């Protein structure tokens, strides 16, 4: 896999109700999914947590639970986001990255893994304010920052900031973009370039 080291990584999936349902059948889902597929979770590896955020964050899988550590039992927890009401409401980015914040804060995290967050979004943070200052906080704490953005109601210059690029110029290997029907074959080299970044 081409994430392969310690590295506790935080997925935050956007569930916000401008994705469409059949954009988060046919495409967030199954991206989720691909994205999982580029990990080797493993106690000595890395372990998944997961939220999805749109009013709020809500939990999907707990950092260092047995679906955490293992691909199978993390795509069946991915799958059942399927059948849900889901996708609807806004975009609590904040809220999301406040619960890594919570983790670190508890002393949840691994201390001796690297600390990476990865936002799938098709949108823009309700606050950037906010969101802004919850990612310094994160920052802080040692925490990098990867987005992927999907579609076209994100803005590229807030993402390259958030992720610590400038927001025009030079190459960003934390950020990457996609139409909604292209995501499946952005991923993988997105994760690539990531996981080069947080070992670097
Ligand atoms: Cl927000
Ligand atoms: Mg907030
Ligand atoms: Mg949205």
């Amino acid at each position: 896999e081409v994430c392969n080291d310690e590295v506790d990584l935080y997925l935050l999936m956007d569930c916000s109700g401008s994705i469409r349902r059949h954009n988060w059948v046919k495409h967030a889902v199954p991206l989720a999914m691909k994205l999982i597929q580029q990990l080797n979770l493993n106690e000595n590896a890395i372990h998944l947590y997961a939220n999805i955020f749109s009013n709020n964050a809500k939990e999907i899988i707990r950092l260092h639970s047995d679906a955490s550590k293992n691909k199978e039992k993390a795509l069946i927890i991915i799958k059942s986001l399927l059948s849900t009401n889901l996708p609807y409401g806004r975009t609590n980015l904040s809220d999301a990255l406040l619960q890594v914040r919570k983790h670190l804060n508890d002393r949840i995290n691994r201390e001796n893994a690297n600390q990476l967050v990865v936002i799938l979004t098709d949108g823009i943070p309700d606050s950037i304010q906010d969101s802004l200052k919850e990612s310094r906080k994160l920052n802080d704490r040692g925490v990098k920052i990867a987005v992927f953005g999907i579609g076209q109601g994100i803005n590229v210059a807030f993402n390259r900031f958030l992720v610590g690029c400038h927001p025009s110029d030079g190459k960003c290997n934390l950020y990457a973009d996609s139409a909604w029907e292209n995501v499946k074959n952005v991923i993988g080299p997105f994760m690539k370039a990531v996981c080069v970044e947080v070992e670097k």
